[PDB]
């Protein structure tokens, strides 16, 4: 496995027009799924991770986006990076997006973070696009490679002890951080319970508590549900992500809670932004931007 020749080719279009493949060999990618999901198995399920960082939110197979974002922000290993999942579906190049995350964790395990989202799912990304890409790129079997592979991933990360960070939000399910410890891997998401939330809640400047997800899938909880969290847990801020927001980011309760959405232009159906957020050595957080086209 040359992951610098993986990494080379992965790089090799930038400045090429927005939608030029990288097609590994299929033995390559299978080492890239293997030697990582070794890497998620020994490192913790809940990450404990330092800043300097810069976080990103969902990326949806938008390579040419996820290049802008390493060229502003730096390429690994300049800035430490955590991404909050979502890296396949909906695109057009999950399949150069997701591997260009995995040499790099391979390359940089202690530097460079991913986290899990809903879309790092068979049952999911059977529909969303990541199984078509598969079938149509490679073949199934390489697909349940990656299944495989998504099935370690981490769910949750805290950044010196006072930024949590997963891809959806809250739980009422969640009581301690030792739950999420307890987890063990690999596994599916499931279609309720802690693991599900983490993956697919959301906040809501209009429900008091907690309350049913339009998505039909897990819950949104308030404002308040985001105090009460940071105060049990001596937390300064959540970090998730998720949910398209208009300028790649968007604050919430008194900006104790903030969401990330890394995609601008979101699959050709939104006018959004896409951003990335740098979270200083004092825990400062401020933004480089992918503005709308
Ligand atoms: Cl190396
Ligand atoms: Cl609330
Ligand atoms: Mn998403
Ligand atoms: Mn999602």
């Amino acid at each position: 496995l040359n992951l610098d020749s993986i990494i080379g080719r992965l790089l090799e279009v930038q400045g090429s027009r927005p939608g030029k493949n990288v097609q590994l060999t299929e033995n390559e990618i299978r080492g890239l799924c293997l030697k990582s999901r070794e890497i998620f198995l020994s490192q913790p399920i809940l990450l404990e991770l330092e800043a300097p960082l810069k976080i990103c939110g969902d990326i949806h197979g938008q390579y040419y986006d996820l290049l802008r974002l390493f060229e502003y922000g730096g390429f690994p290993p300049e800035s430490n990076y955590l991404f909050l999942g979502d890296y396949v579906d909906r695109g057009k190049q999950s399949l150069e997006t997701i591997c260009l995350l995995l040499a790099y964790k391979i390359k940089y395990p202690e530097n460079f973070f991913l986290l899990r989202g809903n879309h790092e799912c068979a049952s999911i990304n059977r529909i969303y696009g990541f199984y078509d890409e598969c079938k149509r790129r490679y073949n199934i079997k390489l697909w349940k490679t990656f299944t495989d592979c998504f099935n370690c991933l981490p769910i949750a990360a805290i950044v010196d002890e006072k930024i949590f960070c997963c891809h959806g939000g809250l739980s009422p399910d969640l009581q301690s951080m030792e739950q999420i410890r307890r987890i063990m891997r690999p596994t599916d998401v499931p279609d309720q319970g802690l693991l599900c939330d983490l993956l697919w809640s959301d906040p809501d400047k209009d429900v008091q508590g907690w309350g049913e997800n339009d998505r039909g899938v897990s819950f949104t909880f308030g404002a308040e549900v985001v105090a009460k969290f940071l105060h049990k847990h001596d937390l300064d801020l959540i970090c998730r992500a998720h949910q398209v927001v208009e300028d790649g980011y968007e604050f919430f309760a008194k900006r104790q809670l903030v969401t990330l959405f890394s995609a601008p232009n979101y699959c050709g159906e939104f006018d959004n932004a896409g951003a990335m957020m740098s979270v200083d050595e004092t825990l400062m957080c401020s933004f480089q931007i992918l503005k709308p086209a």
